[PDB]
């Protein structure tokens, strides 16, 4: 198990244009094109990702692309997070993993509102900060996931993901 088989798991693949949990368009696995409710917007924003006229419907080479570009692009966004790099940088793979898949999932902007939780966590006070985690529209909203994410988060294992 590693990130990319986590997400995979949690994001599903759609090889055609979907309204994802809030309701924005979506496509492949987990990529997000677009905030705006028009469709056309939408179709836009694909075809200028993909490089060509795709009509709102991709492959699954090109939906796996997206997705390398995605978890790539999350890495990177931790890294250069002022805030998010030293906690980042002082946990184990696993759980390294389940910060990757709260940023793809709710942007640096979302994750950075667990700033307590993130603080639990960098001085290893698992308990809690799962505890804190599950205080938040993310777990009301998506209530599977998120326990699946907090459980990683806590143990330190892939159990939840088995
Ligand atoms: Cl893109
Ligand atoms: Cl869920």
């Amino acid at each position: 198990m590693n990130i990319f088989e986590m997400l995979r798991i949690d994001e599903g693949l759609r090889l055609k244009i979907y309204k994802d949990t809030e309701g924005y368009y979506t496509i492949g696995i987990g990529h997000l094109l677009t905030k705006s409710p028009s469709l056309n917007a939408a179709k836009s924003e694909l075809d200028k990702a993909i490089g060509r006229n795709t009509n709102g419907v991709i492959t699954k080479d090109e939906a796996e692309k997206l997705f390398n570009q995605d978890v790539d692009a999350a890495v990177r966004g931790i890294l250069r997070n002022a805030k998010m790099k030293p906690v980042y940088d002082s946990m184990d793979a696993v759980r390294r993993a389940a910060m990757i898949n709260m940023v793809f999932q709710m942007g640096e902007t979302g994750v950075a509102g667990f700033t307590n939780s993130m603080r639990m966590m960098q001085q290893k006070r698992w308990d809690e900060a799962a505890v804190n985690m599950a205080k938040s529209r993310w777990y009301n909203q998506t209530p599977n996931r998120a326990k699946r994410v907090i459980t990683t988060m806590r143990t330190g294992t892939w159990d939840a993901y088995k």
